[PDB]
């Protein structure tokens, strides 16, 4: 049922989604869906282009993304957003760094 390109897209998305650390913590959990403008106003003041994994998953599932590196660039913007808005001392910031590494390892393989 999946084409090669769909399959590659899915593999990159699932690698980031399913990653768990050695304690069983799923780092992606908080990245799935951005809170509202009233819930996280300071993020929307700080970030020009909001992104979350549900937005990427929808784009993937409408068979948009013409190539793998488009999806990589949307994940990279998401993690760059997280690290612009949050302080380096925060857990989400550290989590964004780890998932960014996981994303690139997957891409390096294809
Ligand atoms: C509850 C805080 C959620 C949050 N804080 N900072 C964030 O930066 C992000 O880039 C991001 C992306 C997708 C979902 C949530 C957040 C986020």
């Amino acid at each position: 049922y999946m084409t090669p390109m769909q399959q590659k897209l899915n593999e990159v998305y699932e690698a980031v989604k399913n990653y768990t650390d050695k304690r069983g913590r799923r780092l992606s959990a908080i990245f799935l869906r951005l809170p509202s403008r009233s819930e996280l106003p300071d993020y929307y003041l700080t970030i020009k282009k909001p992104m979350d994994m549900e937005k990427i998953r929808s784009h993937m599932m409408a068979n948009k993304y013409q190539d793998i590196d488009s999806m990589v660039e949307d994940f990279v913007m998401m993690f760059n957003n997280a690290c612009t808005y949050n302080e380096p001392e925060s857990l989400i910031y550290k989590d964004a760094l780890v998932l960014h590494k996981v994303l690139l390892e997957t891409r390096r393989d294809l």
